[PDB]
């Protein structure tokens, strides 16, 4: 019983962290196989953040000025290129503990492991969801760029987030591991600003199965409702509308609960216009959205990883 | 930026652990050095979980009983003994992924990060605090005995918790890594419940510090107060008496934050007396207790693990 904020095993990204350093700037990279990877903003300095043209910058480096340190040992660097917004360091030692992996871009709604990072060193992990804004509400300070975000399905590691900025409001932005952007967001100190932060639907019902398995029932209202009739008010608190397809998702949890989709969307409708009263549901105070229904089922169900 | 629930890397302590079992019963055990630590329930059978005489049971089990499984190979058990309420399995083969370790009895209001096992699989990791009455709120299903909490200190695992028991409240109780369970609790099927879940009085002002260094500054307030005033009202909302020596544990984040400790502590008596009104803070509505003074430190400053 009981439902936690649960991230994947780490270890398994923990023998891939390095410590990359150019000029004076140092961040983490992700060596696998023999690539390291890491945001191509490690070759900037101070005055170089606000508009940096990586394409000149990088005439000025060779494979020698990339510092990349597992542990206390020096890796050779024999090769350097840039994909979009990371930098691909070849190095000449295969990563003896590299796991079987992918890369994934992942769509907002889904849900990842962080492993916060600094000087290449594993500091700690926790879960995360890719906002429909395309931000992440993380826990990165300065050094943290390289981490990355990951799935693990058995043994093989989804590799889906590199982190890469800040925003002035706090949240974080970054890429997948091709070097491309989740959203608008760009590698410059600029004004870029954070859309809407809405909730995710789908998200929320999963969480209110995961309750109802474990014995928070006291938000199980008579009613029911539709989908359009639901999204309606879902539009009105800034919450993803939801399709059939989301529908779908769920039946595993509505069957296993024996609580249609629709019913559990109107005791979601009725919590969302008149608050949970002071009472909590799974130790929160608040809607949790950051658990997907796969979550739940994986969570409620005890899936391993080999 | 940010603030999140943050467990330790996992991966030292993935490296620790296998299958155990015993007849038709299958936990999770850590195996250090030469030794694989378990709950000793697991020589009970269905029956006997009402009333059982653990010297009795273990007077028909040989080393050869204990199948002890590490990923696919099978350990071989040349002695055992029953130390408390854990099983100590001496094998014939080290743990070569053994980290440097120590073994800690925790006190309640300290935090852990717990490894949840099934089948000696590493299945996820989370962040766990002891309870003032010595539970702890977990997530863990059949099978998952045997999973242990710990903490690192740089290169240094502290293991803490082994996970034994599920009580009818649907939260959680386990031993020391020394076999002592935590609180009155035995390993017994028996009608035992939880005492008064008192909330950790210096967590929560540590979490209202980590909330004003990282922006969230609505709730502090124009008024001070006295230890012994603050509480009066602490003990009407079921919170633990505040003592000059978690006063002296939050001096470094007072003088970081420049807000002195009662300070905080008649903003922290204003929130219990007219909640939140609504607002959150850190993401949450509700006042979080499970970060230490040392957690907020470490998180906010970035300490890493060797
Ligand atoms: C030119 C691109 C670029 C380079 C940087 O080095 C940078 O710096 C930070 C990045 C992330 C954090 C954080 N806390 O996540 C903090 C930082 F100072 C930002 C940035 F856009
Ligand atoms: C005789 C001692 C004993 C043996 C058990 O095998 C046992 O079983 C469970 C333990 C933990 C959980 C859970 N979800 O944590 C679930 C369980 F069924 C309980 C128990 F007291």
């Amino acid at each position: 019983s009981g439902f936690r904020k649960m991230a994947f095993p780490s270890g398994k990204v923990e023998g891939c962290m390095v410590q990359v350093t150019c000029g004076t700037t140092t961040l983490n990279g992700l060596w696998l196989d023999d690539v390291v990877y890491c945001p191509r903003h490690v070759i900037c300095t101070s005055e170089d953040m606000l508009n940096p043209n990586y394409e000149d910058l990088l005439i000025r480096k060779s494979n020698h000025n990339f510092l990349v340190q597992a542990g206390n040992v020096q890796l050779r660097v024999i090769g350097h290129s840039m994909q979009n917004c990371v930098l691909k360091l070849k190095v000449d030692t295969a990563n003896p503990k590299t796991p079987k992996y992918k890369f994934v871009r992942i769509q907002p709604g889904q849900t990842f492991s962080v492993l916060a990072c600094y000087n290449g060193s594993p500091s700690g992990v926790y879960q995360c969801a890719m906002r429909p804004n395309f931000t992440i509400k993380g826990s990165f300070l300065n050094g943290s760029c390289g981490s990355v975000g990951f799935n693990i399905d058995y043994d093989c590691v989804s590799f889906c987030y590199m982190h890469h900025m800040e925003l002035p409001t706090g949240v974080h932005a970054g890429t997948d591991l091709e070097g491309n952007f989740y959203g608008p967001f760009v590698d410059r100190q600029t004004a870029q600003a954070a859309g809407t932060d809405t909730t995710i639907t789908v998200n929320v019902l999963a969480w209110l199965y995961a309750a109802v398995i474990n014995g928070d029932r006291w938000f199980l209202n008579r009613f029911t409702t539709t989908l359009n009739d639901f999204n309606l008010v879902a539009m009105k608190y800034n919450y993803e509308p939801l399709t059939q397809d989301h529908v779908d998702i769920l039946g595993p949890l509505s069957a296993q609960t024996g609580i249609a989709v629709l019913d559990m969307c109107a005791s979601l409708k009725e919590l969302l216009q008149n608050g949970m009263n002071g009472r909590t549901i799974l130790g929160s105070a608040l809607l949790e959205d950051e658990f997907t229904p796969f979550d739940v089922v994986r969570q409620c169900s005890g899936v391993t990883f080999q």
